[PDB]
């Protein structure tokens, strides 16, 4: 319904491996955590690694793709730090899954203390065996979001901190690293030195990384992700793609 | 005379404590620990309440057994120690419901003073206020006699070497790591107690209700040390292992 042409063409656009675009009414955010999680059950064969990212998108993917994890016994592995955000999409499983999870919080106090917990062994251990990943699911954070961004709402950086981001050029982000309208990382930015887990750098030897995220105000931030070369593929919905492919 | 029922009520006398199951020594000991060890904490949880919730085999097995409780009665649970990862075999299977608290660190630091830095983040603070807070706690006992089949070794929190070191300076056991004398008094001189994250022992106590869980001969020194030392005020426990504390 538009929705295959708009596969096409952001496939082609931002030369990507793998897209679905969602219809345009009900409940978006949980008709995308569907359409995300048929992409991964095509994609993931039995035993493989999944590595999970942060936030609302792929928490609800998660949920919906549990007895799939279960059944072909995926082996999960958490992309960022904090723990306890990923109860809602793992508080959902069962004990023969094997879940491997940064012991570490998601953002440090100062970024000498991230340096500190990233060569903790059981640390290091875990940011190894996600970069090693065979596909990566992550969300996708725009600025534009304002006080609606998951990151805010979550508390993991403050309004003044997001009002910065944004003077400093940034777009959007993922995992917390924020990039500008072309896809690179802002260089000027507190947070990024003081996240634990894996950076946008090591994400990218993860072959088959699928972004999951929606809502006009995110355009600019899925193409410069795009762009940037962090996901190479994408499930979105109608009026996103349309924005996207005009941006 | 005597039988499981006469040495939980000595047990409770002698040490004073305010709940003591035996189960009986006849077809699998951890699996009935765990089953034992969750019919005590049904009856002592009321819903909503708060479970603190310790490190190794016995206390995972129990919590496995008490997922339908947990879930039904809206239990919330914190985590005791660090290590996170740990944690997913008996919390695995919950509904989403379900409030896990977890200390969002490692287990042990590799120094001192990267353990007070970690205590001093404020997700890890938070959590270990919340801990300490709990209305019921469920924890193992480790033996020092166990040595090579200590979850402690098996998991590689310590070193051979360690555990060696620990029993020359007089412990017997330990709970979250921390490792006490034969009268229930934590060691004084031993590295890993300054870099464990979790709560220290002196902070389990505030919680009312403190469940040990443990069992086989070899613990029945460490347990009876845990009970002197106040750590444990109730006991979930097999029947061999209740006559040795008793003749402890
Ligand atoms: C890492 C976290 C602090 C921020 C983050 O991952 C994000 O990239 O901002 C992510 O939450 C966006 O996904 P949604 O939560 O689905 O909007
Ligand atoms: C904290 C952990 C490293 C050690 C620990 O908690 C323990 O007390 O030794 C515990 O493992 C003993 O309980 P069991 O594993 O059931 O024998």
């Amino acid at each position: 319904e538009g929705c295959l042409e708009y596969e096409t063409q952001l496939r082609r656009q931002f030369s990507l491996q793998h897209v679905r675009v969602i219809p345009g009414d009900a409940d978006v955010g949980g008709r995308l955590g569907i359409g995300a999680a048929h992409m991964l059950m095509s994609l993931l064969q039995p035993q493989q690694m999944l590595a999970i990212g942060f936030g609302e998108a792929t928490m609800n993917t998660l949920q919906r793709l549990s007895g799939f994890i279960s059944s072909q016994q995926i082996r999960l592995v958490t992309l960022s730090g904090g723990v306890g955000s990923y109860m809602t999409g793992i508080g959902q499983l069962n004990a023969a899954c094997s879940v491997n999870i940064i012991p570490a919080p998601l953002r440090a106090s100062s970024a000498d203390i991230a340096r500190t917990l990233k060569n903790e062994n059981c640390v290091k251990d875990v940011l190894l065996a996600a970069q090693a990943a065979d596909v990566a699911i992550v969300g996708i954070g725009a600025v534009s979001q304002q006080d609606d961004a998951t990151i805010i709402r979550s508390g993991y950086i403050s309004q003044g901190e997001q009002l910065m981001i944004g003077r400093k050029g940034a777009v959007g982000d993922i995992l917390g690293y924020f990039f500008d309208a072309k896809g690179d990382v802002v260089t000027n930015i507190k947070i990024h030195n003081e996240l634990i887990g894996l950076p946008l750098s090591a994400l990218k030897t993860i072959p088959v990384r699928v972004g999951v995220a929606g809502g006009e105000n995110k355009a600019e931030a899925i193409a410069a992700a795009m762009k940037g070369g962090y996901i190479n593929a994408l499930v979105t919905d109608q009026d996103t793609a349309a924005a996207i492919l005009r941006s």
